[PDB]
Formats: structure tokens, sequence, C-alpha cells
């Protein structure tokens, strides 16, 4: 069972990612990981630090060892926080002299702050904020890089994502491949695949920058080259729909996920809602992918299309009323990040989450303890589906 855990406060020493149960023999390197971390930093309208990667375990000579892979990602400006976020006790008196340590008692609407303080009995939002914050996705993406290596090397599968709307842009139609990642990604100020939508999004972000507001948007991860039968219909939770929603919707500020045409599907008629099958020079072929690559909770060979709706994460500078849990009096929420928009980055985080799940799925189906073995089981399975 592929498994991934994330550790770190956004201002703490470093983040760790640990990925348990990846097979031996997958080619992955520090630089692979830095690369993804770098794509995590894409996209104009962000806040938003050099993410020094050190692989601590589980990889040797660029090849996974099979045991837990720990990747530590440095938090660049930690010397600033060595006291406020020291692991060890620090004399309360010299802590008192530290502005940075001032307590944080106005929860920001939209954030963990208020709930988390109540939940944990904190008098301060710092310990919530510090874990809750999206800096954590950096760790996610690190662990991501392993799934994505695996998924490429074992299945020839590629995961990418591309922004379908930011703010109030008119949403985009029809997904990129593999080959357009360079433009969508980097290239695009907004990780837009489509020229027009790009312009409309950038326009929005502009306008939101001008108004000093923040935007969310919708991003679409696309996984290509998936074999049929990953995931299962045997339990609700084995459905890939379920697993992928859990992983995508567990991303900070994701308030919605849909598979393929999702909510729009729910408005169509059965006659126009699914992906008819026709015979194909070799295997069934479909001409639509409304289902986004999942039917019955399993991959049907079509592109997996998973879309997350990200609410705007950055608190709007002076606009959001809240309560000061010190006082009990009204207050405004102090922002803590500066992004007008993080949707493009969120895309790449969605890729991470999708990749992680796909890899776990793939490993559940094909098991194996080493890539070569997993590969042999994939080949057998593919050769056997080809029969027919």
């Amino acid at each position: 069972m592929l498994r991934w855990i994330t550790a770190g406060e956004s201002h703490g020493r470093a983040l760790v990612a640990v990925v348990e149960g990846m097979v031996a023999g997958v080619h992955v390197t520090s630089a692979d990981i830095a690369d993804q971390l770098a794509r995590r930093r894409l996209g104009y309208g962000r806040g938003a630090e050099r993410d020094a990667v050190t692989v601590l375990s589980g990889i040797r000579h660029g090849s996974t060892l099979g045991g837990p892979i720990a990747i530590e990602i440095g938090n660049t400006e930690w010397p600033k926080w060595e006291t406020v976020m020291a692991a060890d006790p620090v004399d309360p008196a010299e802590l008192a002299d530290v502005a940075r340590n001032a307590p944080l008692t106005r929860p920001r609407p939209g954030h963990a702050d208020y709930a988390g303080m109540l939940k944990y009995g904190f008098d301060d939002a710092r310990p919530v904020l510090e874990r809750a914050s999206a800096r954590e996705t950096a760790a996610r993406v690190a662990a991501g890089t392993v799934a994505r290596a695996f998924l490429r090397q074992a299945l020839g599968v590629e995961v990418l994502s591309h922004v379908i709307s930011i703010g109030a842009s008119a949403p985009y139609e029809g997904p990129p491949p593999r080959a357009e990642d360079l433009p969508a990604i980097d290239a695009s100020p907004v990780r837009a695949y489509d020229k027009a939508a790009e312009a409309d999004m950038i326009a929005q972000i502009e306008a939101a920058k001008k108004d000093g507001d923040t935007l969310g948007g919708v991003v679409e991860a696309v996984a290509l080259g998936l074999p049929v039968g990953l995931g299962s219909f045997t339990s609700g939770d084995h459905r890939l729909d379920s697993q992928l929603a859990a992983a995508v919707m567990g991303i900070q500020a994701i308030k919605g996920v849909e598979i393929g045409d999702g909510f729009q599907t729910a408005r169509r008629r059965g006659s126009r809602a699914h992906d008819e099958m026709y015979p194909g020079p070799d295997g069934v072929v479909r001409s639509t992918n409304r289902a986004g690559g999942l039917e019955g909770g399993m991959t049907n060979g079509q592109p997996l299309r998973v879309r997350a709706a990200m609410k705007p994460i950055s608190t709007v500078p002076r606009a959001l009323a809240t309560v000061d849990l010190a006082t009990g009096d009204e207050a405004v929420a102090i922002h803590q990040r500066s992004d007008v928009c993080a949707v493009p980055a969120a895309g790449v985080v969605v890729e991470t989450m999708v990749a992680l799940v796909l890899a776990r799925a793939a490993l559940e189906k094909f098991g194996g303890d080493s890539l070569a073995e997993t590969q042999r089981n994939i080949a057998a399975y593919q050769r056997s589906v080809a029969d027919r």
C-alpha cells in the first residue's frame, strides 16, 4: 500500500515528505524532486523561498530502495524563525521580547485558524496556521515526484494539469496532453492550456490585483495512458472517484472536486451523459470522455480528468471581519499570504495528489516489490487484456 505522509510547519526547520511502500528500482533524483517543487512555484499572481531538497532515505543512486523514502525540504528563511518556531523550550522572557512571537488571535475567515484554535485549545493561531498552511503542499509535491516517476516508468503514464478558470473567467473546453505541458506549465502565466482562457484569466488576476482582492479558480489534472481497471467497484472507498476526491479535496482550499464533466454531467440526460463504446482497430474506443476516465470507480483507459475548485486562499488585506479571541471584540483578519492567486500552483498540487493515488492504485493492482516485477505484472495484465 503506497502511503505518503507530510510533516513540517511552514516556518519550522524544514518539511519532510515520507513515502512508504513504493517499489524498489524506480528512477527518481533530488533534481526530479526540485523540478516538481519548481513547477509548484509557477504562476504569476503568487506570493511566493528556494525549497532546498535533501533526500534522506529510500533512494540510492537515483533508484528507489523499496523502504520509506524521506525527502526533507528546507524552509529557506528559517533563521528568522529559529526562535519563534524552535522545537525546544525557549526562555519565556526572551520570547516575550520578540515581536514575531506576538500572539495571533484574530482568526482569518476561510482558514483553519478559528476552528483549529478551538479544536486544540490554542490561545494562539500560530500553531494552527503553521501546520495548516499550504506551504505543506511542497512536501506533498515532493512525495508526488515519486508517484509520478513510478507512474511514468511503470505505466508510461503522465499526469499534468492546466487551469480551467481563475476568478470569473469564462471556463475553458478539451484537455492538453503530455506534449503541451511546457506551454501550459511554466510557459503560461496562468498554467492555461488555451490562449483565450489564458488571456481572460490573466485579465481577472489583473483586475483582482488592482482591487487588492484574491481569486480562486478551477484546475484540471489529466492523467494519460492509464490502463483499464485501476481502482475498483467493490466498495465505495475503492472507487478511484472516491480516492481521488479524498486526495484532491484534502488539498488546502479545495472546496470542490469533479471527475470529468462532474456537475455538468448531473445536468445532462443519460442519453448525452456517458461515453459510448465503439469497436476499435484494437480495443474499444470512445469518442467522448465525459466520465473523465473513471466508470464504476475504475479507470477505463480514457484520460483521467480531475478538477478542483480552489477557493481564494490568500486573505483579503483589509476586508474580512473576524473576532479577536483576545478581546472578544471585532477585528479585521490580517493576511498571512500575499498571492492574489494560487490556482496554477494548485494545479500542480492536484497533479501530485492524483499521481499519488494513481500510483497507490497501480501498486494495489499490479503489486510487485520492484519496478521490474511490477512491470512484468503490468505487461501480463496488458497482454491479457489485449487478448480480446
